Order: C-alpha cells, then structure tokens, then sequence
C-alpha cells in the first residue's frame, strides 16, 4: 500500500551512511538485500553499524540543539531484542546507571523495536525517566505544574506520590496488546540529586531547592531510513540555563525567583531594580557551583555556545550545510552574549531526526 514511501527513505539513507562510512561499494548490493526484504515482509531491519550512525546522524540534524558538536560519540545501546514488560523495565533501569557513570554522564540513547506498520510494540508514557511529580488540589500547588497530567493518570493505575514537592514519577509503559500501562517505582539507589547551594551565600540553602543529574528526554521518536522508532530514550548532561533559568524559574513551574530575591537579600518591588534579573543570575551560578561540586556533569551557556561555533565549523570543513532554530539555539540568560544571537540559522528539516509525537494520556 505505502512501501514506495519506505523504499525511497532507504536508498537516501543507506546512500548517505554508507557514504560517511566510506563504503560506498558496498551500497548497491545493500539496495538490492533491502528491496527483496520489503516486498517478501513489508519492512527491513537495520544493520547494527546503520543503526548507530543513524542515530548519531539523527542529533547532528536536531535543529534545536545546542550540544551537537559532540554527535559522533553517542553511546548507541540496542534493544531491539525485547518483548516482555521485565526486559523494558530493566532496559530502562540500565540506561540510567549507564548514562548516570557516577556523576561523569555519558550521552546514550537506548533503541527499542520499532512500529510495525504503524503499531507500537512498546508505549513509554514518561517525558523523562527521571522526572518530579506535580498536584494541583484545593487551590494548593505542590511539586512541578509540568508533570500534573501524568500523576493524575499514573495515580488512576494505583500509584500514589508522598506529596513532597520532589516525587520521583514511577516508569509507565504500555505493551503490545494490553489494553492499559505497566508502572514501577525507580529505586532510589539509581537516581543522582544536588542540593543547590550558593558559592558566597550561604542562607541559599535555606530554600531546600535541588535537581536530578540527568535529563533522559523518553518521549520522541527517532526516524532512520524510514523506519520508526518511537521508543528510544536519550539523555545528554544539562546546560546549567535549562534548571536556572526555566525549571526552577518560570512561573508556570517552580517560580522560585521572589524566594531568590528575598535570600540573596534584594527587595522584589521594582521592575527598574532589575531584581528578576539578578535573582537569575545568582540562581544559575549556585546551580553551576552545585553540580560542580557534586561531580555531576553540566555546561554552562557559554561555553556551550562555544562549542556549537565549532560545530558550525566542522559542518563547513565537511561540506554539510548546517540547519539550526535561532530562537531554541539562544540561551535563556544573556543571549546577546553568545555568537548564536549574532547570526541566522537555516531552519530545513533533515533527516535521519527525533520528532514529537501524541502523548496517549491526557
Ligand atoms: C551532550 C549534552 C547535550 C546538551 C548540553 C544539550 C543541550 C540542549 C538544550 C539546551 C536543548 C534545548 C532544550 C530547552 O530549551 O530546554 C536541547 C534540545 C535538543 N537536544 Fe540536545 N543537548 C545534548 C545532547 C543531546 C542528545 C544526546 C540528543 C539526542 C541523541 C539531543 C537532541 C536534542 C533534541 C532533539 C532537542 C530538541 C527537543 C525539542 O524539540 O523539544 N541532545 N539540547
Ligand atoms: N541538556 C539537554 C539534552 C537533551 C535534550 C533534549 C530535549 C530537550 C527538550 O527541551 C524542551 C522541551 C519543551 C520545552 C522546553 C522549553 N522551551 C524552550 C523554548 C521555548 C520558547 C521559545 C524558545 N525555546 C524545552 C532538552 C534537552 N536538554
Ligand atoms: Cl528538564
């Protein structure tokens, strides 16, 4: 019915990955393999070294992403062996310790089966796999607004949360051919926090605030050559902005600016005393100090965005045009600090790439 469609997105593919792998030789033959293999079954499976160059050729062509200068040395685990709810769960588990390292994290993607002919086998529910808990009841807000969809759906299934303002979400998932999720809580053991401390101030930590080391983003699909991978969970380390500036800043999440203000003692009366901006600034160093000082791995925006120009500059040494959204590359914190802001970005999509998709709670 649709199998041009996977054809064609093939031989661009596995022209392109050959291509990089210097073995261009061997691409006609490969071509030949894959049309027999689409019309005697409808699909084709991927090689393990077209798998993992895939994938990293998916997170060079992320857009959005400020941290591509690294793409070449994705840790690419392959789990296209699972079928049983234990084996995701323990997939899973595996991917946080492996990509936690004790503080040194390591970027991975782990890759699940993929659709079948548009069937899931498996059905991850979280955002990330580490992720804090949100309520809303009684005009009382406790814990992160974000994730207030899913605890009410993960607490339909049975779970409940402490009602901390850090609750650790359980892992939901949902199987091939049942008709509701699975959950299990993380053991503690296997998730890093940091308590957020001040380098000067030492009252900050009268605020009680902290974060978990890695962000495990569990809820895009990653197409290669056509086929779909809709279960692939990957993490780098965070860029300090993202925790300072957005989670723990935004109002809409855990709005802690008025309480920075007051620590770091500044009065919060004035728009002309810019005391939004200084509770920023102060809220972003104590976060950079704190993973510092943990040993957990983190960058801050401006050495990020150094990097990025020399992504920049590899793209145009290797003769590939570069793509790239101006207004997701800006850091949220001085942005006309960094070269990002001084320049445009050609916003094309290319694939192999990671996209969104509907979220089966509501
Ligand atoms: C190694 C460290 C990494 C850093 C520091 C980094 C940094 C960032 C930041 C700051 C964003 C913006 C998110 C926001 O505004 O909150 C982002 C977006 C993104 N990153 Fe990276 N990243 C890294 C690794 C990765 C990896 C390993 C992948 C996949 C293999 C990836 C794929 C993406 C994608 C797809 C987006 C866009 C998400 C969307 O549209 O919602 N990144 N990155
Ligand atoms: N360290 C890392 C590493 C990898 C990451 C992969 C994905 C993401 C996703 O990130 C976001 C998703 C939704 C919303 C936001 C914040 N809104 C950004 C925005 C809004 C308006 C205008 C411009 N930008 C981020 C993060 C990753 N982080
Ligand atoms: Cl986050």
């Amino acid at each position: 019915e649709e199998k041009e469609i996977l054809w064609n997105e093939a031989k661009a593919f596995i022209a392109a990955c050959y291509q990089e792998l210097g073995k261009a030789a061997e691409v006609k033959d490969r071509l030949a393999d894959i049309k027999s293999e689409i019309d005697l079954t409808g699909s084709y499976v991927h090689t393990k070294e077209e798998l993992e160059h895939g994938a990293k050729m998916a997170w060079r062509n992320s857009n959005r992403c400020i941290g591509r200068l690294f793409w070449n040395s994705l840790n690419v685990i392959d789990r296209r062996d699972v079928r049983t709810k234990e084996e995701v769960r323990d997939a899973l588990f595996h991917h946080i310790e492996t990509a936690t390292n004790n503080g040194k994290i390591r970027p991975t993607i782990t890759i699940f089966p993929p659709e079948e002919k548009g069937e899931k086998q498996v059905e991850i529910w979280n955002h990330q796999l580490i992720r804090y808990a949100g309520y809303e009841s009684d005009g009382e807000r406790i814990g992160d607004p974000a994730s207030c969809s899913l605890t009410a759906a993960c607490e339909e299934l049975g779970w409940r949360g402490e009602r901390t303002d850090f609750d650790l979400l359980p892992l939901i998932f949902r199987m091939k051919g049942d008709e509701q999720p699975v959950w299990y809580e993380l053991p503690r053991s296997l998730v890093i926090e940091v308590p957020i401390t001040h380098p000067d101030i030492e009252a900050f930590s009268d605020l009680e605030l902290k974060w978990y080391g890695v962000p495990i983003i569990s809820d895009m699909k990653l197409e290669v050559g056509g086929i779909h991978y809709n279960a692939a969970p990957f993490n780098g380390w965070y860029m300090g902005t993202e925790i300072g500036a957005r989670n723990l800043a935004d109002e809409k999440r855990y709005d802690k600016l008025k309480k920075v203000a007051s620590v770091i003692g500044i009065a919060a009366d004035y728009n002309t005393d810019l005391w939004k901006d200084q509770a920023l600034v102060e809220l972003n160093k104590a976060v950079l100090h704190s993973y510092k000082k943990q040993g957990v791995s983190i960058v801050d925006h401006h050495t990020a965005a150094s990097q990025f120009k020399r992504f920049e500059e590899q793209a145009e040494e290797a003769g590939r045009k570069l793509t790239g959204d101006w207004t997701w590359l800006i850091p949220p914190i001085s942005p006309a600090a960094t070269h990002i802001f001084h320049r445009s970005y050609d916003n094309s999509i290319v694939k192999p790439n990671y996209f969104y998709q509907d979220k089966p709670y509501e």
